[PDB]
């Protein structure tokens, strides 16, 4: 299993389904014998008592090998 | 030793974030008095679904350590 894990730094919206698309479409690209069976978008925001709370935004594509039908 | 405490609120009403750390470091405290609270992220997490809705949790990861204290 390949874990591509994608960081942009601030609070900006993501377009999810572009997002979707993007890694459909990378993976058959650069990976044509996997296929992508998971995406999740991540707004992480990590809690700072003594200051601001910095927000990221993770993008986690799971790839696993191509499955032949038979 | 490292802890990581993982808490999944599959509703996706806003988190307290002040109060989430405020819970954090009072449950540390209680359970765990050796160890110290180093790190708390909360994540809206959506999970992208080609043929639906998106289903969107709200993860909030807990990471404690060892106290770091002298005397």
């Amino acid at each position: 299993v390949i874990e591509k894990r994608i960081v942009i730094d601030g609070d900006g919206d993501i377009d999810h389904d572009q997002a979707l698309a993007q890694a459909i479409r990378e993976a058959r690209e650069q990976h044509p014998d996997m296929s992508v069976t998971r995406v999740v978008v991540n707004k992480e925001t990590e809690l700072a008592e003594e200051g601001e709370d910095r927000t990221r935004q993770i993008i986690n594509i799971t790839m696993t090998k191509k499955l032949d039908v038979w």
